[PDB]
């Protein structure tokens, strides 16, 4: 309510009264991988057992059409699967075959032509039942959405006059010595707005130019670096003074997107900054020290902000007051 | 005819008299995965059976060169595969070996040196026959082109003066609590045009600036958000009044591209808006309500449009009439 | 010599005296997949056989340390692998185990503790020998570089005054009803140039603005569409008249990049246009006809160019002669 | 210390006092693949053996609940797994089953219902233990981060007046006849800076416009080509004369990003240039010669730089001195 997207990156959105629920089953794969693990591990368990006893019913039924059960002690009646006698054995024959274990205490014989077809359609279909599930287990393990746990954001965002221009800043860092190839940063300001025609938008997304023009959005992320957005005329913080910033009802949403290095999958690290986390007159503490040929990044001071001197007027007043300085 | 691309996303295009049909077989993998499932499941079935009886013919023929069939009852003649007697058994030996089931009622012996080579070339080639097909079954299951079923578009597009500027708008929403990383929106206007030199183009694609300059095309898609294109001078709707919009022969094509979250594959969600679906003087109904800490998105009102007051002149007249207001 | 990159897309470049040949073996995977298939199929064959007889030597040597061969007829000496007697049988035991066939005519026994370790290190290492090779066979099959065989280019490029501005044009089409998601077009002019300081560059790449500014480079590729580059002042064809175009020594290189739809891999379709393939005063024939609700694309007329009336002056003269028209 | 990122591409950064070490285990897959191979091969070995003897304990314990050990010589007591007698045999039964070898000297029987469940939960869980590890071995083999070994950079960067404008240049080349699809080049200048407000940034990243505006950053990389950055007013080398360039404390970081051709993974090739590797008045030697229809690229002269005549003033003086030439 207070917050749109959590500081973890989770979003406070319930997707209400979706009516076309066939659309979830229209792409059964992607709605399967985004399940919980317990539900993934249960449906993985459920599909193999329902596969084996399905074929185990067919390995049972070919004994009844052939009458191998009707002459079980009669040894001249060579069965389709020898030593298959009961359903506990018939179901056991499928697991030995669909998993390609194949013990051969029960071994299919050649006198029966019917189950030879059943060796095909168990094995040619059991491979895709494997592949629909062994691939589903892989891409839930190798998903990029968990790489964001090692991409940390600053807990607060700060505002200070960086080189004459008032700038909004927040720190982002990577906790690994592996890289984020094609690392891009972008930022959306979301706030309720009301147009001149009465059309009130509840959570309107508005861009924040964190360097999309000059090429500064694509960033190099070995060390924690401060993402500075210059509060200029096009910025949505252009008329925000230090009087309004406790009273505003806005929310920054930052999205650090970039490909995982060891794969080609693209991670997305979301974080947010609400108007009680925006700090006026503060700046970040440095983290890089030089020691024995290497720059050491103390991550304990990653969030540490200290108060510096800063004017309290908005950037709209600060430019015009600078315009009176030349007179 | 009336429509270029369907509201589902399918395109009303037949690809006519393609002559270089070897180009389809020049990349046999990608022309295989885009088949129907019945044709994928049939060619998967067809290739394993034609593999096993191919090797089963070679497991047959090594009995004839060795004369194991010529001394089948003679027990001193240890065969290359013992208990291999007929082609129904020889074909059965391949399925037990190429699938690596290996029952061992028929078990290859060491007295024969010829079939030892045949164990290699069945297993070293049966693995890639597996891999050319078990991978083909995977990427047809894990394809991003089915993720677009959960990316819904508004059924209509609307036009209304959003904050003094006339703007064309359409809603897009995501039906899941999973995200679309790197979600981009772009829009093409396609219409027949005739140049000054008589060169008439049948379906000429023309861009619609939905925010490609400012960075507004890359969008954050947890909640349904309105994609607004400002009707400015560079826009192709610049001289379109409400008199012409029933009479036009144009068609919007919107493309929402973005990577699937759980994989790295990029989905493409197409939709279209023809000149009977463009609404003048209408605007969307809001969908986000706040309830118990979470924003709940009622998707029943996702398409709901209501009529608001709007001038009926074009944006070319609306700017110049505004230019007469300052006089 | 005449041509830099072929009309297929192959490049006429030999990579000379590369000295650091360890860099090829420093990434052994990617230098393996780009081999020919015969060399891929040979190294796949070579690695499994050298794996099995490697372990078959170890399955041999454990018989000598245990002396199972020294008491082969003596039945109280239960071997580590029973019925393992010779190297033809010992090598055969590895294929039955590393492929997980496991017939069980030769079956490992529990009296020996040494080969129990050998079951691990054969199976725990034979799985990655599989995975280093079954994955290598997959990504050579699923590579995007073969998707360019169904992306056709026009054989010629044309130049004609499209709507008052002289424009260079070439057609590109997709031969399938599957799409190219995120389809982008870009074009490089390569020609020898000599700077003012005598530094002569042999094949200097120079951009061609095919719509990179306005968003026209990202194209929608269901139907064959003409890629127009407007010959403006920044264009490298700005002072090229029809007198110079037979005499020039330039070469267009067009690159159509876009992701394959059924996967996430990005294809790259290269083609070229040399100064004998650039046509002045020509324009393309249309290909789209409307028939029974669908637009049918006759691909026979994909390359068909016809001569239209066009001024023969350059775009530098055509603007200035237009500048004299207003006088 | 002297250097931020090595000429190989490695970065001289230690990631200090990371406290939230659960974040590494929160995404156990990606922190596994970035390990060393010895640690990957050990954890792969450790997980299969701890899996098999885990189930081998359960295959042991079902003999004690059933009392198969209590009637081992008594043949009427058909065990759950026949010929399972000791823990050396019970552990051996798991490897024959979890790997799906299945010799059948020990073969599970149907009289026991308990171990039938144990066939499921060994096989339905041993497949994902395979898949969590056979996929981990694949993506460590198929990673794009090793493709950068065949992407070479020039060892030095040079500065010379290319066509009236002073330009900073460095060569990049690809050692293979395979391509880098979507090859982009970007460059960051990193140097310590001190703002007007005393906020001293230790290693501030600053862009270098290598052609991000005109579309020149996306480059075509069949032949070694010189990446030229024009020293203009927005460039950070704008006031750098030849007097300051030995005395500066800056460092170029170049990043050549592009997708691997045979896969869809994106490589990232980093290199660096420190102020002792920047050459004033030097230019590269050409490498392309034409021979027998093909351009041959002598890679021995890839790094070769020769001294040319160049003014020693900065680009700020060179423009203004040119401004005095028109007077
Ligand atoms: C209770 C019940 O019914 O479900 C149990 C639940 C199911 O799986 P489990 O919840 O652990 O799986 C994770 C969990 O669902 C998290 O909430 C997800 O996001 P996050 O963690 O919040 O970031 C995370 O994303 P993804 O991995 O699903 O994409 C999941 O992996 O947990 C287990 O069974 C242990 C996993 C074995
Ligand atoms: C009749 C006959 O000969 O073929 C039957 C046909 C084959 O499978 P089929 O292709 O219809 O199954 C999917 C279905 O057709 C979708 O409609 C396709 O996408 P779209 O909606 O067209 O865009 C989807 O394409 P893809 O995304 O899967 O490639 C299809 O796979 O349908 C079945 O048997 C159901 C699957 C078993
Ligand atoms: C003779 C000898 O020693 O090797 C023969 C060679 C090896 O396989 P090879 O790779 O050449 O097989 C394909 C064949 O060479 C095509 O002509 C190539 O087309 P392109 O021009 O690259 O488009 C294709 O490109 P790519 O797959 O290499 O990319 C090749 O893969 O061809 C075969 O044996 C057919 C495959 C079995
Ligand atoms: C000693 C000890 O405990 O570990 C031994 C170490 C483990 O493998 P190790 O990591 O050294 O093998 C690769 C090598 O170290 C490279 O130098 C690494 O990249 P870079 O050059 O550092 O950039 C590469 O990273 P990745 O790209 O493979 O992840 C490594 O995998 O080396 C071996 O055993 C050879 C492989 C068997
Ligand atoms: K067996
Ligand atoms: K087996
Ligand atoms: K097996």
């Amino acid at each position: 309510i207070q917050r749109y997207v959590r500081k973890d990156g989770k979003c406070n959105v319930h997707h209400g009264n979706v009516r076309e629920t066939y659309r979830y089953l229209t792409d059964i794969f992607t709605t399967l991988v985004d399940l919980k693990w317990r539900f993934n591990l249960l449906i993985f368990v459920m599909v193999y057992t329902v596969t084996w006893l399905f074929f185990g019913m067919i390995w049972w039924l070919i004994a009844y059409i052939r009458g191998d059960m009707d002459h079980i002690e009669d040894p001249s009646w060579t069965p389709c699967v020898t030593n298959l006698n009961g359903f506990v054995s018939a179901f056991l024959f499928s697991i030995e075959t669909e998993t390609t274990i194949g013990y051969g205490y029960r071994v299919i014989t050649d006198k029966c032509p019917e189950g030879i077809i059943l060796l095909l359609i168990q094995s040619v279909l059991g491979s895709i039942v494997n592949a629909f599930m062994v691939g589903c287990m892989f891409v839930k393990i190798s998903q990029p959405k968990k790489r964001a746990e090692t991409l940390v954001f600053s807990t607060h965002a700060v505002i200070s006059m960086r080189d004459g221009k008032l700038c909004l800043m927040f720190r982002v860092g990577d906790l690994r010595n592996s890289h984020i190839v094609e690392a891009s940063i972008r930022a959306k300001l979301i706030k309720s707005k009301q147009t001149s025609e009465g059309e009130f938008i509840p959570l309107n997304q508005t861009d924040i130019n964190v360097g999309y023009y000059t090429g500064d959005d694509r960033l190099f992320l070995v060390s924690p670096l401060i993402i500075s957005h210059e509060i200029n005329q096009q910025s949505p913080f252009w008329e925000i003074s230090k009087a309004q910033l406790p009273k505003e009802e806005l929310e920054i949403v930052v999205i650090l997107e970039g490909m995982v290095e060891a794969t080609g999958m693209t991670c997305q690290a979301r974080s947010s900054y609400i108007t009680s986390e925006i700090l006026w007159g503060y700046r970040f503490t440095p983290v890089l020290t030089l020691e024995d040929g290497f720059y050491e990044v103390d991550y304990n001071s990653f969030h540490e902000t200290y108060e510096t001197s800063t004017p309290s007027l908005s950037a709209k007043e600060l430019a015009e007051l600078a315009n009176r300085a030349e007179s």
